[PDB]
C-alpha cells in the first residue's frame, strides 16, 4: 500500500493534539516509520509576525526528513480569526470556501513519500469547515484512522463518551487517548476508576496517550 | 395530565444548570406555573458543614411554595467525592447502588402537586449513574423533556453539536440553550455567526437561555 494516514482530533481545543502528534511522529520516526505532520487548516494565526503556530512546529519537525519543506506544503487554509474554520473563511476569504477534495488530494500525495501521514484537525469533530462538512466528515473523506485526544480533567468521562458515541456511529477505525499531563494524580483517583470499568465493558478501550506510543503506532499502521 | 417534567443537563459541569434552573423556575412561578426544583443526585457535597449545594439552593427556592420541604425530599443520593455518581457510590456506599426506578417514582410523585417538575442532573449526559445507566438513560426513563445548558466560551459549537448528535439519536424532546454570561461579547463575534447558520439549517435551533424564558416555559409545558 501507500503510506497510512492518521487524523488527530480532540475533545476540546488545547487538549493536546499538537503535543501528542509531535511525540507520536517522533516515536514513529525513531522506529524507522517515516512520518510527516500536517495541519491542513489552522485558525488564530498571524504568520507575518508569529512563527510558532501548529504548522510552524510541525514544519520544524518535518524538516528533519526534508529540508525543502515550507509552511505552504503542509498547511493550506490559514486564518487570523480565533473561531471555527467556516466562520473564519466566510469573514476573511469569502470567495474561497475550503475545498476538502483538494485537501484530500494534497494529503494523500504525501502517502507516496511517507510511511505515515499525521493530519491534525482543528476545533473538534463537529466543528464546521464548510457549510456541509465538519472535521469528522473531512476525516471520513480522507479514509484516515482517527486518534481523538482527550483532556485529563474532571469532565473527561463525559467528553470522551460523547465523542465515542459519535465515532462509533460512523464507519472508521478510531482510538481515544487521554493526554495525562505531568503533575496530575487527581486523574487516577477521580476518573481512572471509570475508565477501567468502561474498558472491561467496551471492545474499543480508552487509553492513556503516554502509556500508548507503541500501541498507537501499531494502530496507525495496521492493515491496509 | 399530571405536572410536566423537565430534565436539565449540560455540556460541562459548571455550565449553568443550577443558575438557569433557578431562573426558569422563578419565571414559571411568577407566571402562575407552580414549579419545583429537584436535584436527585449530587456529588461533591458535605451537608454536615456546607448548606449551599445545589439541593440547598433549590430547597431555599422551593420553600417559597412549601415550608415543609426538607433536603431529603428533593435530593436522594448525595456523596462527598467530586466525581461521577457511579464512582462516588461505589466508593462511599458500596451496598446501595443508585436506584433509578425509585428515583422515577419519587420524581413523578411531585407531578401530583406541581405544574412543572424541574430535575437537574449531574456531570453531563454520558456521566454514569449505575453500571448500566447514564444521565441520559435516567432522563429517558423519566420520560422528561430535556433542556441542555451550554457554556458560552470558544468550544461551545463542538460541545453543543456533540450533544445534539446524541440527543437527536434518542426518542425525547429536547432544547439546547446557551448560558450567555454577563460581560461576554466575544460570543457574538466568534460563535453566534455559526449558531445563526445552524438555526437556519436545523428544525431544532440552539437558543440563548437569557432570551428564552418564555419559549422554554412553553416548551416545558406543551402537550402531554
Ligand atoms: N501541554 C500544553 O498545553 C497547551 C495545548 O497543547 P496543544 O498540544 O498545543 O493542544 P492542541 O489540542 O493542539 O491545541 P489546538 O490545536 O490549539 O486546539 C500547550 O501550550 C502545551 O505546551
Ligand atoms: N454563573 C456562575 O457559574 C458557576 C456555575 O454555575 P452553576 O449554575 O452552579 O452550574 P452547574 O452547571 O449547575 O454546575 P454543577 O451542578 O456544579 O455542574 C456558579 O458559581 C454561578 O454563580
Ligand atoms: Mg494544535
Ligand atoms: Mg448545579
Amino acid at each position: 500500500f501507500q503510506g497510512h494516514m492518521l487524523f488527530i482530533s480532540a475533545t476540546n481545543t488545547n487538549a493536546g493534539k499538537t503535543t501528542c502528534a509531535r511525540l507520536l511522529a517522533q516515536y514513529c520516526n525513531a522506529c524507522g516509520v517515516k512520518t510527516i505532520l500536517l495541519k491542513p487548516i489552522e485558525t488564530g494565526v498571524n504568520d507575518a509576525i508569529n512563527h510558532s503556530s501548529d504548522a510552524h512546529l510541525f514544519l520544524q519537525d518535518n524538516r528533519l526528513l526534508d529540508r525543502s519543506l515550507t509552511l505552504k506544503d503542509i498547511s493550506f487554509y490559514r486564518y487570523h480569526k480565533v473561531s471555527a474554520p467556516l466562520i473564519a473563511q466566510q469573514e476573511e476569504d469569502p470567495n474561497a470556501p475550503i475545498d476538502t477534495d483538494n485537501l484530500t488530494q494534497r494529503l494523500h500525495n504525501f502517502t507516496k513519500t511517507y510511511d505515515l501521514v499525521i493530519v491534525e484537525g482543528a476545533g473538534g469533530l463537529c466543528v464546521p469547515i464548510t457549510l456541509e462538512e465538519n472535521m469528522l466528515d473531512f476525516a471520513l473523506k480522507l479514509k484516515a484512522k482517527m486518534l481523538l485526544i482527550s483532556h485529563d480533567n474532571l469532565g473527561l468521562i463525559n467528553d470522551c463518551l460523547l465523542n465515542d458515541f459519535l465515532l462509533k456511529s460512523h464507519q472508521l477505525d478510531y482510538k481515544i487517548a487521554i493526554n495525562l499531563k505531568g503533575n496530575n494524580t487527581a486523574f487516577h483517583s477521580i476518573s481512572l476508576p471509570y475508565i477501567e470499568l468502561f474498558n472491561t465493558r467496551s471492545n474499543n478501550p480508552i487509553v492513556i496517550f503516554q502509556q500508548s506510543l507503541k500501541v498507537l503506532m501499531s494502530f496507525a499502521l495496521k492493515g491496509s
